[PDB]
């Protein structure tokens, strides 16, 4: 008069009426709020307007290291991203968090009396975005014959409740981190195509902006760069020469114009010699 | 080449102060745990086991709900890791009432709420495994197919407590029968099938189990009470937290009214003698 269940079916039902093992894997990671410098036309970056996000986003980061790299105004520390709301950051990926040295703050305190650290961070990220916009124009217009594209990492603003502070965050690059040119206007002698293109990019920024801006301190791993110095070639104000906090050498633009050596890429881009006259 | 004013303007704008107003995130991040199955496509022959790795989900509060032993609030899931929950979908989050936690405070030394939630979710999975079997064995002459919603375990630090979460159903929410055996009078085929289902569970399990408190929208159900019809004590009578009267079984057998579906399923009279 029926077709009732079997042993297996009965076992699986009765087992649910009992306590079943539940071992929640321990909670590791530090909660943070991420802010992004948005773009009006991400597809045409060089014609897009930048504006800071309003509503913060949740993310979790694993502070897996105490190793603070660098000797400049900031120190970089690697962290891991467990998760990020809307995946603004990549889960299970290493990132670098950068903060300034108290000294540096104290110095800018006399300019940024309030929320010094946050302001310096806002400027650092805006500075990198400026470099990105110039590279976007560069890759877009550069001759097809050129095989390399300088690329700057995206940098986000991060606020750590636990650490009670703001940081700039970007993907951690694995590889030989090197410098093509520096804050003194000096450059390396190229050994290959990649390096020739990096060096030519700096020359190109000066020409392209009709002499108003010079991007120096090109550095990173391969084509992927970070932390450049976008210099307002003619400014004279104390701390208004570089988009972001940087220590410029003795008359860096002068040195650059005098020491830069054009290469096969510079000529491929039709750039004129820096040593020429400004007016004549 | 061409270095426009718009291009120059947007570059130079980055050298100056651009307004920044840090606004705290909206909603709250929560940790979700799932009661996994070894054989989803064959749920009634599958083993249930709790997941270990809790995944994040982002929820935003919308409104509210109360019934007997729980408080419920409707929320929006805007994003979640590996889509453990569906982004852009509505969910209902439920937490136990004071009295209920105070009733199991002795039964469950520590993590009372955690266990209450675990048992509640397990109870619904049991009913689900039964609806699965039902849909497999029922005659093709029976159209509709009852189904229980999957319930997930949730942890929220904002509130510092555990909850159960499930998809929010849209439509008129109604109860077909309850824990004391009362039944609505079926006004359509679907309600008949629902009423026939509770009877089917009893017969299918050889009088060992009975699913009451059928409720939901259309053929989608939630919040059932799975009763071990042979226990002589309420304390060990229901799978998860549930309001039952020791008269439940007897009452259901006495009150239940078989319908065309019950007959379609060839179900015997619940009033009959059990040793005959
Ligand atoms: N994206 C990255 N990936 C891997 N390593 C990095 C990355 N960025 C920086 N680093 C390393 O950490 C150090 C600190 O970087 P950074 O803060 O940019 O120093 P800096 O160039 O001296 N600038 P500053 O701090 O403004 O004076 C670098 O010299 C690298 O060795
Ligand atoms: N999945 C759902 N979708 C839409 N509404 C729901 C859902 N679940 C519950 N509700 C509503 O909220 C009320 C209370 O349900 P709930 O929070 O699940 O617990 P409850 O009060 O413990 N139920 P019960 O055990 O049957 O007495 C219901 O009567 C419905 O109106
Ligand atoms: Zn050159
Ligand atoms: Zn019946």
């Amino acid at each position: 008069t029926n077709y009732y269940y079997s042993a297996v079916e009965r076992n699986n039902l009765m087992r649910l009426s009992q306590s079943i093992p539940f071992v929640p894997v321990p909670p590791r990671g530090e909660p943070v709020t991420v802010y992004r410098l948005e773009e009006s036309s991400p597809s045409i970056l060089n014609n897009s307007m930048s504006s800071w996000s309003q509503l913060g986003l949740c993310a979790k980061i694993e502070f897996l290291s105490k190793e603070e790299m660098g000797g400049g105004l900031r120190r970089a520390v690697k962290v891991l991203c467990t998760w990020s709301e809307h995946d603004i950051l990549k889960s299970g990926h290493l990132y670098i968090i950068k903060s300034f040295l108290p000294e540096v703050i104290n110095t800018w305190s006399s300019i940024y009396k309030e929320d010094t650290v946050l302001h310096l961070c806002l400027r650092e990220i805006q500075q990198q975005r400026a470099a990105q916009k110039l590279t976007f124009a560069f890759n877009q217009m550069k001759p097809k014959s050129i095989p390399y594209s300088p690329r700057f990492l995206e940098v986000f603003l991060l606020y750590c409740h636990s650490a009670g502070q703001w940081f700039a965050v970007e993907e951690c690059m694995t590889g030989e981190f090197r410098k093509y040119n520096n804050n003194n206007g000096d450059e390396i002698i190229p050994t290959n195509t990649l390096e020739e293109i990096m060096l030519a990019f700096s020359h190109w920024t000066y020409e392209y902006t009709r002499g108003e801006l010079l991007v120096l301190d090109l550095q990173g791993v391969g084509e992927n760069l970070t932390d450049p110095s976008v210099i307002k070639a003619e400014e004279k104000r104390s701390c208004d020469m570089v988009f972001g906090p940087a220590n410029l050498g003795e008359d860096a633009i002068k040195n650059f114009r005098a020491k830069h050596h054009c290469n096969s890429c510079c000529r491929k881009l039709k750039l004129p010699d820096l040593k020429r006259n400004d007016y004549t």
